[PDB]
């Protein structure tokens, strides 16, 4: 079995029977990308909050039998991009996230919990698995939140969200010691150096099991109530039917106990509610300037998928959600829609700091994969181990005129599997603009910008920086235009007059001097850094593992040694005379669900070869080996 798979526990004794490297699997499991940090920048829109937070209770993955825990041969997916408006992603099917979504979010600076859940159910089966999790030593410490903390350091997420919906006679005595359990967790993992929180949904009560108060309140406190330092659960998510009443409750039980109110999550049932077509009290949680009074978690949001039939559609439906339906962060919503944009109320954050910032807009998945704007992958993919950092705002614009309209593409790229596109009929001579990041990267003498882009014709298009957190684009030595032509370029521009200075902001600036029907112009690739090496080539490649269908198709696995300045990396094969990317991974180990020759295929061996592809943007030499099929395709 090379094909890797979600981790799942049939009973609390295979817990404790867990070891770090003992599945066959865990070398492909196991998150690769540590959590990045992240700013939180000048507020854009005058209703969000900076304290107000958004936790996704989402179910991530594929349905289908026999998915991989990486993803796979399907554009179809849940290629969440909107982490800049998240405190925190759960994975909401299982105990144990898939590398996927670690990786995609950690890389832009979200944590990843795992879901414990107990059953709704009074069964003495569920009372008991309950009881059972809550067994403890001698000592008072509690082998299975060690257990837990332990495939969080082992696997690299950060924490989980219990969801206790058990209840009955056997459950009722048991709140002090899920209180201390989760205390215990704490202690643990700072002992074991990797630090993990606790989300706890409003469900069971510390002295009379399941009761959903929609707050926080006088049976389920203790929950939240510190140890000076300390606290049980650091996020709680109050169930559905909260109200005015019930938030002011919540408040001041928050307040009085010495918790931060927004540590408290007001659920919105995005499922049975349809994503953003779901009915919220939004009247009983905004003040009286129109601003949250409590953060907000998502349960199910995941379900938008369902809303469009196509993967270009899901990002647009992602769009209404996170942007709302005015289309832009910094306007309000429209006097003919009842919801919120998330950007409408929660302020935006940015991994986009340090020395280096890269981007070719990778959402995760594709219908195929270009490779400096050739396709390489001739066919669908979802890897979200490669998910990059999408735009901040989508889409902040400003026009003399007439606005571009702006989207994704996914059928022209310059990496990865889409770029982004700015088009529309241009009825006149017309100046606009579209700020794409927030950031803050700092400016040395080495330091250089990188742009892949393409098309333009009828335009002057420039690239410009903001140098001060307010966002203002006044310094001349900021603005660089852009060289077009029909064809894919990449251009490198020299910013040593800037250095010294700090780049807040990146956006794009279009001039037009008269019509221009279906003007259109994509960005592919955005690069400021003060490293243009090419990352080292991994080493040590090899395949240590196959699986042979047939004499044209296998699976495998490959694995390789790489090193710090490489972000991802990406597999190949030689098909014939051509090189041709089969998937990419934030990992050093990684699944080829399918190696294949074709029919007119000579020999019995077949090339490979990994590549590096930098935090710079850069790629690595190649390394190769070779697939021994052990056979001709005619044999």
């Amino acid at each position: 079995t090379l094909k890797p798979k979600e981790i799942k526990f049939n009973s609390w004794e295979e817990l404790l029977k867990w070891e770090p490297g003992a599945r066959e699997d865990d070398a492909i499991n196991r998150g690769s990308v540590v959590l990045a940090s992240r700013r939180t920048g000048h507020l854009v829109n005058e209703k969000a909050s900076k304290e107000a937070k958004v936790q996704a209770l989402s179910n991530t993955n594929s349905k289908a039998k026999d998915h991989a825990s990486v993803g796979g041969e399907e554009f179809k997916a849940y290629a969440f991009d909107y982490w800049q408006y998240l405190d925190s992603m759960v994975f909401w099917e299982g105990l144990v996230p898939t590398p996927d979504v670690i990786d995609a979010g950690h890389r832009n600076g979200v944590p990843v919990y795992g879901t414990l859940f107990f059953n709704w159910s009074n069964s003495i089966a569920d009372q008991e698995r309950f009881a059972e999790a809550l067994k403890q030593d001698a000592d008072g410490s509690f082998p299975i939140a060690r257990k837990l903390v332990d495939m969080a350091k082992y696997y690299g997420y950060d924490g989980y969200f219990i969801n206790q919906e058990t209840t009955g006679d056997l459950v009722k005595p048991l709140g002090e010691k899920m209180r201390q359990f989760m205390l215990y967790s704490k202690e643990y993992a700072a002992k074991v150096n990797h630090p993990i929180k606790y989300s706890w949904y409003d469900a069971m009560t510390y002295n009379y099991g399941r009761y959903h108060q929609d707050g926080l309140g006088e049976y389920n406190y203790q929950f939240m109530q510190p140890e000076g330092d300390k606290v049980p659960a650091d996020n709680f998510f109050a169930n559905f039917n909260w109200d005015k009443a019930k938030n002011d409750y919540t408040i001041a039980t928050a307040n009085w106990i010495g918790r931060n109110p927004y540590d408290v999550f007001a659920g919105l049932e995005l499922q049975q509610g349809g994503s953003y077509k779901t009915k919220v009290k939004w009247n009983d949680i905004l003040d009286e300037n129109g601003k949250l009074r409590l953060s907000l978690g998502l349960f199910a949001p995941d379900t938008i998928t369902s809303l469009g039939k196509t993967g270009e559609d899901y990002h647009k439906n992602e769009d209404i959600f996170f942007t709302g339906y005015q289309g832009d962060p910094t306007g309000q919503k429209p006097g003919d829609k009842d919801w919120y944009g998330i950007a409408n109320l929660v302020a935006d954050r940015t991994p986009a700091v340090g020395n280096t910032f890269t981007t070719s807009f990778n959402t995760g998945h594709g219908k195929k994969w270009f490779v400096d704007g050739k396709v390489s992958k001739d066919s669908e993919w979802n890897y979200r181990s490669v998910s990059g950092v999408l735009p901040t705002w989508r889409w902040w614009q400003t026009s003399t005129g007439e606005k571009l309209r702006a989207e994704y593409d996914f059928t022209d790229a310059y990496n990865g599997g889409n770029s982004l596109k700015f088009s529309g009929d241009v009825a006149g001579k017309t100046d606009q603009d579209v700020r794409l990041y927030s950031t803050k990267l700092e400016v040395t003498e080495k330091t250089k910008l990188r742009v892949a882009h393409k098309g333009g014709k009828g335009s002057k298009v420039y690239m410009a920086f903001s140098t001060t957190p307010d966002y203002k684009f006044d310094d001349a030595d900021a603005w660089k235009e852009l060289t077009l032509s029909d064809n894919w370029t990449n251009e490198e521009f020299d910013l040593s007059s800037l250095a010294g200075k700090t780049i807040y902001a990146v956006k794009l600036f279009f001039e037009h001097e008269g019509a221009v029907k279906d003007y259109q112009f994509n960005l592919g690739q955005l690069t400021i850094s003060d490293n243009h090496q090419e990352p080292q080539s991994p080493t040590s490649f090899s395949v240590v593992k196959q699986s042979l269908k047939n004499a044209q198709e296998a699976e495998a696995v490959v694995q390789f040694k790489g090193n710090k300045d490489a972000d991802f990396y990406e597999v190949y094969e030689k098909d014939g005379d051509s090189w041709k990317l089969l998937t990419g991974s934030s990992s050093t180990t990684i699944y080829l669900p399918k190696v294949s020759r074709s029919a007119s295929a000579q020999g019995t061996t077949q090339e490979l070869k990994v590549v590096a592809v930098g935090k710079n943007g850069v790629r690595s030499e190649a390394a190769t080996t070779t697939f021994d099929w052990g056979m001709t395709v005619k044999d």
